[PDB]
């Protein structure tokens, strides 16, 4: 396995402004290459709030996500999002539910990588 840190910023639909969703993901992220796949690995803060999350490439096909750890006490979740070299921008569609404030909303954002996903060894 080969891995390296990658900077990213979740941005509002239709804007380069920082999205509220960015505030619920740890920075930096990670790109991992393994047998023969690439993953953007990221940590969701307050994972209990993320009722649904889907990711898409710029050409609008859904990217497979997997759960690498689920940490119930810290309320975090580490996930892998299948990516390819060259990917610059992911579209995300999320369903966020915060029961204690009667909050139930759905959103679209775009997750912007600082540099395109690199080719790795
Ligand atoms: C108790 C926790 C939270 C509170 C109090 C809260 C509050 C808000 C508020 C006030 C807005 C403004 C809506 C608008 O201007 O139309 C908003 C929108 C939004 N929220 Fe949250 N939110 C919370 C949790 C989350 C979580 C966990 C996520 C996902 C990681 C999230 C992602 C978004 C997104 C994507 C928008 C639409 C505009 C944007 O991209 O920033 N929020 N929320």
């Amino acid at each position: 396995a080969t891995s390296q840190p990658i900077n990213f910023q979740v941005q509002k639909d239709g804007s380069s402004e920082k999205s509220h969703m960015d505030d619920y993901m740890q920075h930096p992220g990670k790109v991992i290459k393994q047998n023969n796949k690439y993953y953007f690995q990221t940590v969701l803060n307050n994972a209990s709030f993320w009722k649904e999350y889907k990711f898409y490439n710029a050409n609008n096909q859904e990217l497979a996500t997997t759960v690498v750890n689920d940490n119930k006490k810290a309320d975090t979740r580490t996930i892998n999002v299948a990516v390819e070299p060259g990917y610059k921008s992911l579209t995300t569609k999320v369903h966020i539910v915060v029961p204690q404030i009667n909050y139930n909303h759905r959103y679209t954002t775009h997750l912007e990588f600082e540099k395109a996903i690199p080719t790795l060894a």
